[PDB]
């Protein structure tokens, strides 16, 4: 269904401070933006038009302020823009792409039986996979969203069933997902939102081909977000093959 919307976020007028009042925030957070039409960061969760349900889960978590990563990374994802986020491995990036993912999923029909994931997140390892799943569980459990991990280090039964009972979000390690794809355990026919975390680690672990096989099975018109700690030639190439007119944000020099 070549009919699909990733919107634009519209910054509440309350976010109207165009003067270099922002360069102060960015140079203050070590943020470095490189792209066409790069929106201003959101300083207050409210300036980011999130759904009742989500914003609720935040206060619950007792958050001080939206990190450099989310302050600058939410508006871009909410606008349907592609982007490369370069931050320190381990940083709080999960919630940056996670939340626009939820919003993204909502302006879309429910999940038909047989329909695979909408939002796909590729991680280099099992550590990271669960880590994303534990940051997300709380927001999925707080909405109509089913999430699930899938790595080659646990019983394939729980995973295949999780997918049989259909989830809107899938977090996976390359090789793992691949084995579930060639078998009819699931499919990326419904995926429009692709995230790739710690792709610097993913390339060094020799996952590049499995990754390619995967993305080469996704609507080239999908929204793609990539996160890397380092920006070698290997991540740029990957970025050019996957992304297009993407925003390039930097926080970890």
């Amino acid at each position: 269904p070549k009919f699909e919307k990733n919107f634009y976020q519209e910054h509440p007028d309350l976010a109207r401070r165009t003067a270099q009042e922002v360069e102060t925030y960015r140079r203050s957070k070590e943020i470095t933006v490189r792209g066409h039409n790069c929106p201003k960061p959101v300083l207050n969760f409210y300036e980011a038009n999130f759904p009742a349900n989500v914003m609720d889960v935040i206060a619950r978590q007792n958050f001080t302020e939206p990190t450099a990563i989310q302050a600058q990374g939410w508006p871009v994802a909410l606008s349907g823009l592609d982007m490369v986020g370069v931050a320190q491995t381990g940083s709080g990036k999960t919630l940056s792409y996670l939340l626009p993912a939820i919003v993204h999923i909502n302006h879309q029909p429910f999940l038909e039986r047989g329909d695979g994931p909408i939002c796909l997140v590729l991680a280099p390892t099992r550590e990271l996979a669960q880590q994303v799943q534990q940051v997300a569980a709380e927001y999925c459990r707080a909405c109509r969203l089913k999430s699930t991990c899938i790595y080659g280090g646990a019983p394939k039964g729980p995973q295949i069933r999780d997918l049989e009972r259909g989830v809107e979000i899938c977090i996976a390690t390359p090789g793992r997902l691949i084995d579930f794809l060639e078998c009819g355990k699931t499919n990326l026919r419904r995926t429009t939102y692709l995230v790739l975390d710690e792709a610097d680690r993913m390339l060094d672990m020799g996952f590049e081909p499995q990754i390619r096989k995967i993305v080469d099975q996704i609507r080239p018109d999908r929204q793609t977000l990539m996160w890397s700690a380092t920006w070698p030639k290997e991540v740029r190439q990957l970025a050019e093959d996957f992304l297009k007119d993407y925003i390039h944000i930097n926080i970890g020099a």
